[PDB]
């Protein structure tokens, strides 16, 4: 099964975009992760490849190179290979540890800012989009639905990403304007709950009691694993309800949580 220089081997990751398939470049004599589409619009994939070129850091996928015949249906891009996977499953009954939980919340963090700088709100950030790599640092994959802004922040207005990790306000059904960097301070929110907990904090899979739990139910922790007070603290200001008053994200730097 080649596909130029490329053997495509076993399938590693799975999604609604297609797979991932692990691959071997004969080339070069290196493995690669191939993320395999098939057009069934078409211009959303070439706009994360745009986003995806300008990308050049630690905490971030490498696209490597796209491969898109005219005349066959699946289009393919060339990562680099991430080669430990997700950092975990959502649902899991091991969450991490604090401290490993804080180890990878800073590649995040540093990650998240990066993108930022950039003009790029990731908009699907969650645990099996962090990708654990060949020193144990996470980096930040799947730009699918992220978006490129001008000015100092996103101004948006549609709801795409992965439900239980949506942000409240952008789930108005009025199709109100929202800043897109608090989007992704809440999915940090988000994950960083799942971290401890191993469980989203807004389930349900009646997707309007979803939606309302996000936009009306206060936050609540689990009496076990007992989390520490300034964790707590962090995840409660990252899933502020209202994206005003939202900590953000040079405030989560400093956060005593994060510092320690
Ligand atoms: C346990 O061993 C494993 C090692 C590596 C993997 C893996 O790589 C999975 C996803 N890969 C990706 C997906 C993307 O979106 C769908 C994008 C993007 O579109 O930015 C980039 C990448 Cl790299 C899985 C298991
Ligand atoms: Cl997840």
């Amino acid at each position: 099964v080649q596909l130029n220089q490329y053997t495509l081997k076993d399938e590693i990751g799975k999604g609604s975009y297609g797979v991932v398939k692990l691959a071997y470049n004969e080339n070069d004599n290196t493995y690669y992760a191939m993320k395999v589409l098939s057009k069934k619009p078409i211009e959303q994939v070439y706009q994360e490849i745009a986003i995806l070129k300008k990308l050049d850091h630690p905490n971030v996928v490498k696209l490597v190179e796209v491969l898109d015949d005219p005349n066959e249906d699946h289009l393919y891009m060339v990562f680099e290979l991430v080669n430990q996977g997700p950092v975990m499953e959502v649902p899991t009954l091991k969450p991490l540890s604090e401290d490993q939980a804080r180890f990878y919340f800073q590649d995040l963090i540093k990650g998240i800012e990066y993108l930022h700088y950039q003009k790029i709100i990731h908009r699907d950030i969650k645990p099996s989009n962090l990708l654990v790599g060949e020193d144990g640092h996470i980096k930040i994959a799947d730009f699918g639905v992220s978006n490129e802004f001008k000015g100092s922040d996103a101004l948006l207005s549609n709801t795409v990403g992965t439900p239980a990790f949506m942000a409240p306000e952008s789930l108005s059904e009025t199709r109100k304007i929202f800043s897109g960097k608090a989007l992704d301070v809440w999915a940090m929110g988000v994950t960083l709950y799942c971290f401890v907990f191993g469980q989203c904090p807004f389930m349900d899979e009646r997707i309007m009691c979803l939606h309302s739990k996000i936009k009306s139910q206060a936050l609540e922790f689990p009496d076990q694993p007992d989390i520490a007070e300034d964790l707590k603290d962090l995840i409660t200001r990252m899933l502020d309800k209202n994206p005003e008053s939202r900590i953000v994200v040079p405030e989560i730097k400093l956060h005593p949580w994060v510092t320690r």
